[PDB]
């Protein structure tokens, strides 16, 4: 059967690994990206503080998520009236669990998802719209640029920094082969990014495997790397995944 390397960061991971463990997928987890939380500084308690100016939040990952609500709960008693979105259901049910409603879409692999919901589209319906995202320090422009054009004011809420974890020399390697991998999985451009770079040298060998990415954009990215074996996932989420380990080989 599949034999996987997940890639994604270690919270997210092992959520992954138990669901294709339950559903009899054999895996190895080699997260290669850290997430590090960042000190608040006073401009961005600042956004917070302020955070009823925004028509609508935007939280682009579970990790910011985890930490916005954090904040959230730290600095509103009660949450201010305004509509907050996800790409995702994975993301959406982290704020759910807080007692938030969620606007995502259903189907939910990318910002363009998002983006073109018709639902997303009524929150910024608001004299001179401002959105905020939560997200890492650095990311995609997409969103923000787009939201601009549309005349809508983007901030942005950096909440961590992503990081590559330090592994002993050859543990990717290491882990392909002592563990007999016959596929790969990535979530994201930078853990993509990031997979390239621990291949360094093994990158052929390693860029040979079935590759499963959640978007067209990270396929994208993937082929112009040189990998061999591109498969678009419909996402990130586990369900997903299973239907992509399905339909390959
Ligand atoms: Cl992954
Ligand atoms: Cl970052």
């Amino acid at each position: 059967g599949w034999r996987l390397l997940l890639t994604r960061p270690d919270e997210e991971c092992a959520a992954l690994a138990a669901s294709l463990g339950e559903a009899g997928v054999h895996s190895s987890s080699l997260p290669l990206l850290a997430i590090d939380p960042l000190e608040e500084t006073p401009e961005q308690r600042t956004l917070m503080l302020d955070l009823d100016r925004y028509c609508a939040v935007v939280v682009v990952s579970k990790p910011a998520a985890r930490l916005g609500l954090e904040r959230l709960d730290r600095y509103w008693p009660q949450p201010p009236q305004q509509t907050w979105c996800s790409v995702g259901a994975a993301t959406a049910a982290i704020l759910e669990a807080y007692g938030l409603d969620v606007t995502y879409p259903e189907q939910g692999d990318d910002s363009e998802a998002l983006l073109a919901l018709p639902a997303f589209q009524d929150s910024l319906r608001v004299h001179d719209p401002k959105v905020l995202i939560m997200r890492g320090e650095g990311g995609r422009e997409f969103l923000a640029e787009r939201l601009r054009g549309q005349g809508v004011q983007v901030d942005y809420l950096p909440l961590y920094r992503r990081r590559a974890p330090d592994y002993p020399a050859g543990e990717l390697l290491a882990r392909v082969r002592a563990e007999r991998l016959n596929g790969l999985v990535v979530s994201s451009g930078q853990g993509l990014q990031n997979l390239y770079q621990l291949a360094a040298a093994d990158w052929p060998e390693i860029g040979r495997l079935p590759l499963f990415v959640p978007s067209p954009r990270v396929a994208e990215m993937a082929r112009e790397l040189g990998a061999q074996r591109v498969i678009d996932c419909r996402g990130a989420s586990a369900p997903a995944l299973l239907a992509a380990l399905t339909s390959a080989a």
